[PDB]
């Protein structure tokens, strides 16, 4: 019933687009909205993010998280790791490549989400949620080595999955980070689960 | 660490500006990063809030409360928790408690309010704080509930049940061009994941 007319852009930088989009609405009547896209899509998504369930035996399973200050933020954040896809590479690929350079650890795929969008009143960017096992005995992942890109500056914090929500709940009151809302919804979940 | 440096304006619409986001990096030099923001954030702890609605009745599994529009970013259908923009002065338990009820006709009640967490902090200062409320579906005021959205606000109420989200998620996409919001998914994965 809705539909898209045509896009007029604004404001085009190096990584991200403004866009004034007019669309029909169930009506008949014509509408407009400010949408944000980047400019670095080709790709099922413009990214991934990784659930990293890092498992050791005789240990509580935790997720396994970064820390990064995020310029558009103006602070640190806590967030799954992540990052946009490389044209040509597929999404179980950039979620192994991402995990392994941002945390140093090596994991193994266990479910990929169809593409999910991160804020569709604003922008139109997507991801893939690939949830991935960390065999947390396993000698390749005993001293986990970050790779990080250039201007990437990573701090990797595991925390128990049983308790994940009361963890960031604390990490937030003591530290003024900002946790995803991803992540947070994850934790809530965890919760609120049975 | 690192901090900010400068914030230049390079576009401003009705409702979005993009930015040029000056900060140091760890190793002391100075980098850029291209930021989107919101113009209508003012005092507001964050930008906007997201519901998530538990739908709880008598002899009923309980349900999720989720919304499927059109949104001009994405240029399609997205399934979403019920969610807006906080008005100037509004808390973000009365921001939800309203957008529930415009959006689905339902009278919630608070559980649960997150800190304000980050959209997608690689690109937005965007925030909302994720707020949790049920709905008593047993009370006379919640029978047959009557949307009561705003102007060019066009909304399906979709409740799923909790213990099978995940699965009925894949189901509705299965069957239609829709995307599913990342946090939506993201919680479906962790009733699955406990
Ligand atoms: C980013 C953006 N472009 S237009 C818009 N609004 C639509 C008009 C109704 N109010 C909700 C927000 N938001
Ligand atoms: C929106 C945006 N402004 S700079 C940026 N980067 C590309 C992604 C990783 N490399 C660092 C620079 N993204
Ligand atoms: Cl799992
Ligand atoms: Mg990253
Ligand atoms: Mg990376
Ligand atoms: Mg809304
Ligand atoms: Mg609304």
């Amino acid at each position: 019933k809705q539909y898209i007319i045509s896009e007029e852009l604004i404001s085009e930088g190096k990584w991200v687009k403004l866009e004034k989009t007019t669309y029909m609405d169930p009506t008949g009547k014509t509408r407009t909205w400010e949408s944000v896209k980047r400019t670095t899509r080709k790709q099922t998504a413009d990214g991934v993010a990784v659930i990293p369930v890092l498992q050791r035996t005789l240990h509580y399973e935790c997720i396994v998280l970064v820390k990064q200050f995020r310029p558009p933020m103006g602070g640190y954040c806590i967030e799954f790791p992540a990052g946009l896809i490389d044209d040509g590479e597929t999404p179980e690929a950039a979620a192994l490549r991402e995990l392994e350079e941002e945390t140093g650890y090596k994991g193994d795929i266990a479910e990929c989400s169809p593409a999910v969008c991160m804020d569709p009143g604003l922008s139109n960017c997507t991801i893939h949620i690939v949830t991935v096992t960390i065999n947390g005995d396993d000698a390749e992942n005993a001293r986990p080595k970050p790779k990080p890109g250039d201007g990437e500056f990573v701090e990797v914090i595991s925390l128990p999955k049983n308790d994940l929500l009361q963890r960031l709940d604390a990490l937030v009151a003591e530290e003024h980070l900002t946790v995803d809302a991803r992540v947070y919804s994850y934790a809530l979940a965890l919760k609120h689960a049975n």
